[PDB]
């Protein structure tokens, strides 16, 4: 423990935002055991990754070139403008070529690597040039592929620092509820529940006594279950109801060492303000204001859970009907008993696993043991093609068993980096449903991070996001981050530092300029100086030379641009900031637009934004583009965070506020005028018109399904290139989504007719809607996880099921294609009704 090793920990604690050495809010050594446990996966992956490739973090995909991309290349040859000092020449390179093929056969026509100008993206590795993500991004936006001919980054910069019984106890389980002690204030009773994967097994209560600062009981709660029957994962959930639920706390009956919990406990509970926070094994660190629960566990010696070593056609059809059901459709006892009985038969269908392992009676050891027998042989699931939507299901709050969950993590392993990045956020979030800190999932994330800088970059911010504002899961998440920062490399270790410094500094300002204004949502004149002033105050010798853009790790942001910085006219007062690109190779003077806001939980914007990236790739599988704009959004604090800025993009409302004004006399021709006027060449007007139809279709569908299509006119934007997109995702009038008359005007149907564009629109919709329905289960699980992992409010069964109706489950496919168009019609039959109401509701406060 050198003085040097004692400062490093002081450092990490800063890059994490929580000190993983604060045994002040723990009743055991699980976290510590976990840090000690992650030391191997970390080092193992660290001392196993190719230093060269890792240094350049190539970004590729094995997926086939989409229809629109493939069917767009000039026959079988493309062009990549190569750069150097100042010189540059264009080369004809086939799609199936490789970085090795080029550069080498190129070197002999006039020992070095190809890097994208302005970015930290090198095109290296033995992979088809077409397989490179960045390149696909070029073709997509129809752009040239310029790259500087420079030397490979020194792989030595990623250096890493110097690194007694069993089932022989048939006595019923009991717990002594000594009392509850609350510092400062009808009746109140304690409710102990033996839980397992949100599945309540046994439950007891205490005599309703008077609610005072201290309410004793010293009453033993005898359950009906048995010690031998307690499953590895069983959780002791303690709750307090009034004379409704008020305080809840949990305690894992079986610990990380497979040992039965025992002794005295004075756990500090959480107070209610269903979701993943009620599942936490952590205690409230606020020992001064939090309710306390004193309990006692029977005194013994040391019991330990040992680590275990043809049908009627009418029934077949009945089983099948159960297996081919959506994730949200429950199971009757008949169902479960049916599923169980036919274990092995239900084992031949991967799609049956979630439903199958939910029919298990985990409150019975003999059964659980049998279950472990079923997992002993699963060639079907093991050989079946990976199904994320299926894999994800086994990772939610419905499966507290590590053996079951570990089979999903096993499937995840198959996923290439590209895919890991698509689901990273939800996976990270899925750690909340893990009954123990050290878990197969936690490790997978760690490995995949230390394995790839990209994944590693994002893993950091996702994890950090939670640690900052989540008292319920910060610890576990903090220990998982520490394990990552200790193997990613001094290089990244330094990038993260630079990144954190900037952020923290900018948050200071963001919240500073916020106080200097209340109900006056009008940016004062003397406040414009306050901002410009403080900004330069940092440029002096504070703001690092050039941090890296969190939502875009490839981008290096240099010095600011105080001149172009301001404070949006929002009743919250965000911070519009522009940055110069630190990379002098970027063939553009164009700045970097980043926003900093407070008041809205950007964690929700994140989830919703990532789902959008999902829907875009989901369509790519069906060869379909919708031009969505899932701009970058990274959370960092409670109601703080940063956001990317789309260039040349205006509010749809503002485009109306121009031609019209401070009224609701919305005119249809407005929008269509904006495009043609903004886009000079008659050609660009034509193209901008197409983008809109596609972008509008894309967002119309996605927003509907997510249940966030009916939003004010202010929450929707558009670009001088026709691309449209939504924003700020953080007894009356309603609507599926937004398809206002000004929109349809650009399609060719001012009134209620049709056109060669509106039919294009409708056709694209269903072609997109039916595509997402193909992945009904995936979207249901994600949406379901997003709600209980991201949406604070105690998500109800009713809220989650909205996704079912939206995707029209059960209903035939034919009725679907029609169901959507019907929704479109609902919009036409409302013109500016819903919108006009939002104006009267918001702009007039009614
Ligand atoms: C304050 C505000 C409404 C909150 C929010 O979520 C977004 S998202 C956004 N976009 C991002 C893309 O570039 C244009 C602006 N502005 C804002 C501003």
């Amino acid at each position: 423990m050198s003085e040097e090793s004692q400062a490093f920990q002081r450092q990490l604690t800063a890059l994490i935002g929580y000190d993983v050495t604060d045994v002040s809010n723990v009743h055991d050594d699980e976290l510590e055991f976990t840090r000690r446990g992650l030391v191997t996966p970390r080092m193992a992956e660290v001392a196993s990754r190719d230093p060269k490739l890792y240094a350049m973090h190539p970004w590729v995909t094995s997926k086939p070139l989409p229809e629109y991309l493939w069917k767009k290349i000039a026959n079988n040859c493309i062009f990549i403008v190569i750069h150097r000092s100042t010189t540059s020449q264009t080369i004809k390179v086939s799609p199936d070529d490789t970085p090795g093929a080029i550069l080498q056969s190129f070197f002999t026509k006039m020992d070095f690597v190809l890097r994208v100008c302005g970015r930290d993206e090198y095109l290296v590795g033995e992979t088809p040039i077409k397989n490179f993500q960045w390149v696909r991004h070029c073709l997509k936006n129809g752009e040239e592929i310029h790259v500087v001919l420079d030397t490979p980054p020194d792989p030595a910069l990623d250096e890493v620092r110097k690194e007694v019984s069993l089932w022989d106890c048939d006595r019923k389980f009991r717990v002594k509820i000594r009392g509850i002690d609350i510092p400062v204030l009808l009746t109140v009773f304690v409710e102990a529940n033996i839980q397992h994967g949100q599945q309540v097994l046994c439950q007891r209560r205490t005599s309703p006594k008077p609610f005072t600062e201290e309410v004793l009981w010293n009453v033993w709660l005898e359950f009906s279950i048995k010690i031998k029957d307690l499953p590895k994962g069983a959780l002791l959930n303690l709750q307090i109801y009034c004379g409704r639920l008020l305080y809840y706390v949990n305690l894992l009956l079986i610990d990380h060492r497979f040992l039965l919990r025992r002794g005295e406990y004075v756990l500090h509970m959480w107070q209610i303000s269903f979701n993943a926070d009620k599942l936490t094994s952590a205690t409230n660190p606020d020992k001064e204001n939090s309710m306390s629960i004193s309990i006692l566990l029977d005194n013994y010696c040391h019991p330990i859970a040992l680590p275990k070593h043809e049908m009627p056609n009418q029934l077949r059809k009945q089983l099948e009907a159960i297996i081919a059901t959506d994730p949200l459709n429950p199971l009757t006892a008949e169902d479960k008993e049916l599923l169980w009985h036919f274990r092995y038969e239900s084992l031949k269908h991967p799609k049956a696993y979630p439903k199958l392992f939910s029919s298990v009676k985990w409150g019975q050891q003999e059964i659980v043991a049998k279950t472990y027998q079923l997992l002993a042989r699963r060639e079907v699931w093991d050989q079946s093609a990976l199904d994320v939507g299926l894999t994800m299901q086994l990772l939610d709050c419905n499966f507290s068993d590590e053996n079951v969950r570990a089979i999903a993590v096993q499937k995840l392993e198959s996923l290439e980096d590209d895919d890991v990045l698509h689901y990273l956020l939800q996976l990270v979030q899925a750690v909340k449903f893990e009954p123990y800190h050290d878990s197969a999932l936690a490790r997978f994330l760690l490995k995949r991070g230390l394995r790839n800088k990209r994944i590693g970059h994002f893993l950091f911010w996702f994890l950090r996001s939670e640690i900052a504002q989540s008292r319920h899961y910060q610890q576990r998440f903090a220990v998982i981050l520490e394990a990552y920062l200790r193997g990613c490399g001094t290089a990244m270790l330094h990038d993260f530092t630079q990144q954190v410094q900037v952020i923290e500094m900018l948050q200071k300002v963001t919240l500073d300029i916020k106080s200097l204004s209340a109900e006056k949502y009008d940016v004062s004149s003397q406040v414009i100086s306050q901002l410009k002033q403080k900004l330069e105050n940092l440029q002096n010798s504070q703001l690092p030379e050039s941090f890296r853009v969190p939502y875009d790790p490839g981008l290096k942001a240099g010095a600011l641009a105080i001149e172009k910085c301001k404070v949006m006219a929002s009743k919250k007062k965000p911070l519009w900031l522009e940055f110069k690109c630190a990379d002098p190779t970027a063939l553009s003077n164009e700045t970097i637009g980043i926003i900093f806001k407070h008041g809205d939980d950007l964690r929700q914007d994140m989830l919703i934004l990532q789902i959008l990236r999902i829907m875009e790739s989901i369509w790519e599988t069906e060869s379909l583009d919708l031009c969505l704009l899932p701009y970058g959004c990274i959370s960092t604090g409670d109601k703080i965070g940063m956001i990317e800025i789309v260039k040349d993009a205006t509010t749809i409302a503002k485009i109306q506020q121009s031609t019209v004004g401070n009224t609701g006399a919305f005119k249809d021709e407005v929008l269509n005028h904006w495009l043609k006027e903004k886009s000079p060449t008659e050609e660009k007007f034509q193209a901008a018109v197409e983008r809109f139809v596609y972008s509008c279709a894309g967002y119309c569908v996605a927003t509907f399904v997510l249940g966030i299509g009916d939003r004010h006119n202010d929450n929707i934007m558009i670009t001088e290139t026709g691309n449209l997109f939504h924003i700020d995702f953080g007894n009356k009038e309603r609507v599926p989504f937004v398809l206002t008359p000004d929109f349809l005007f650009v399609m060719g149907t001012s009134g209620k007719k049709t056109s060669p564009h509106f039919q294009k629109f409708q056709d694209i919709c269903v072609k997109a809607y039916l595509a997402l329905r193909h992945h009904t289960n995936l979207l249901i699980i994600l949406f379901s996880m997003m709600l209980m992992t991201g949406m604070p409010q105690l998500t109800s069964k009713e809220d989650i099921e909205y996704i079912r109706d939206a995707l029209t489950v059960g209903k035939n496919e034919e009725d679907a294609k029609k169901y959507f168009l019907d929704q479109i019609e609902v919009c036409r039959d409302k013109g500016w009704t819903v919108q006009f109401n939002w104006f009267l509701h918001l702009v007039l406060g009614i």
